[PDB]
């Protein structure tokens, strides 16, 4: 019940939406290499790229809330930081 | 890892229509479960784009081995049901 | 009128399509004729069901304006 | 397989799927108050019932024996 | 009267059929005859159980008028 | 040489399925007020119990060693 | 219900859970040839088996009857 | 594979798993009044967030297109 | 066939032990019987012993126990 | 409960989930041969192991008895 309506409910829900978008992109990535039709493959790459933009959009929202966005700012330094 | 023109192509696209609509229902539930405006905006945006994804997969099954002859008497047989 | 009605009809579309896929998997799992033929009949009827639920959800509140530009988005790729 | 461990078990599962679909449509008749939705739910449920009965006719004269469904209406009779 | 009793009995039919499917899958994975015999016995009893549930759900609520015209729709494809 | 994870484990699964069926039907006796449903539920549930007992007696002789279910009556009695 | 579907359902679930754990440890015994794993997995399997037998005696003193689980040793030989 | 099938899809799945862990730990933050547990939970949740950020930058620095990380900040402001 | 065939399996066995303890505890806290409570708490104690045993097994195996030497200090290192 | 099932069982679940994360990354080490992936996966797996150790002492440095985890090194040695 103690939920500021906006500061803690939709955050778990939008992380869920990120997960769902990512799984959908995974399925379309599995399906690009599963036929030799060219138009179907093309429309699948289009929908896959659009879902990819969805994932980026939900990610950029999920960063700018009460969770810590400095972790997704210290990521470019921590990537190369492994030797 | 597998290639077939009939089921390995059609069954998967029928599944994809289900997946698009699952996303649509989930998004519609997320529109009606908060009062955020940024979240509402990005959710209705993503929801409308999946609505295009679902319509496109519906044309894929139409322009596939399945028959778009079901979608020619459907507007009348809905009306043929009262 | 909403999830009470719309989410349930989306779900019924999933169920119809799942029945078509399952019966198609059972048709491509034999080379008989009795099961194949009557399963083709049940498959055809399931497909009609899915089309019917699709026209209903179009003729309800939601925006089927994607199913008006779907014929143009199919044609637009060659 | 294809008749022993496959087809009949798979067709039993097909009957199972028809029963589940009808269960969903019957729950959906009384979970809204629309008339168009009510009409098409009853219509699709009727056709599903046709599907389930016909799959039952297949399983009767398929590998399983249609002698069990016939010596059961009297075992029901055991309720008064 | 609805999904709590009748649909639940349809669920019971589902459970009977799945139990028969599992026991039949277990009969076709060995040639030990003692297990095969008791498994086939239990399966025959499950089969009568499932038939019993089917005739009850015919009487409880939904219409078995398809289950009177089912041999009639079976015959139409030969 | 599989009578272990091809014969015995399968019977553990069969006991699991029987017990789950008994639990499901017992939930179905406690979810309505009908007599006919009561009659068929009590009949089929008792027969399922018989099935579970049959599978248990099968698993006793198949593989595992029943040194516990002969020494078990003392561990219940060990208090109260 | 409580004693019928809170007491009995819970202990049948306990038997099922014991069976699931035993099946998992048995699958892991035949999925390696290590000696530490074999020894400790067989030990844990022995203790789970003890747990399962004890849960079975618990359900004996509940809603199921040994009127079938005492006629199971007599009914096994008469089935082939 | 090790570039497309098993590499890009797998890293997206790992991102999903880390996000599920973050959501779970946030649920455990809102279900207690312990402060040592709260502290370790916000620390581990932050570390999972660090994992999610790292996996996101890798999947960007992989085959997939990081052009969304140039477009999304403009397409979000465009939403009212 | 030495790491992910066995180590994931031993972690899974630990998972089963943990779920068994949680389920047993939920069934101990669902009645006011003492025979069932006592023997179920006993079985839970053996489940705890099992989880402990598998944990010591995984320590002398492929994963790194370098966390279990400074973990008592990083636990306290939070105030 | 705030201490029994709302706190303790949740921590049992959290340890289970951390083991799941390490297991998934261990499955992913056996599904590719890239070096960027190996580096970041080893980092996140090492951090997950740290998480699991932290939750293990939290459940240990609680009211339940870490006395099984004080005589474990002796009872395994009792296994051959
Ligand atoms: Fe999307
Ligand atoms: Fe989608
Ligand atoms: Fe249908
Ligand atoms: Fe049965
Ligand atoms: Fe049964
Ligand atoms: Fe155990
Ligand atoms: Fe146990």
């Amino acid at each position: 019940v103690p939920r500021k309506m906006t500061d803690t409910e939709l955050a778990r829900s939008i992380r869920l939406n990120i997960e769902a978008e990512l799984d959908a992109i995974n399925l379309y990535a599995a399906h690009i290499d599963a036929t030799d039709n060219e138009d179907a493959k093309a429309i699948l790459q289009h929908v896959m790229d659009e879902e990819r933009e969805h994932a980026a959009l939900f990610w950029e929202l999920i960063a700018r809330l009460d969770p810590e966005q400095a972790a997704h700012a210290k990521e470019a330094v921590e990537k190369y930081r492994l030797i």
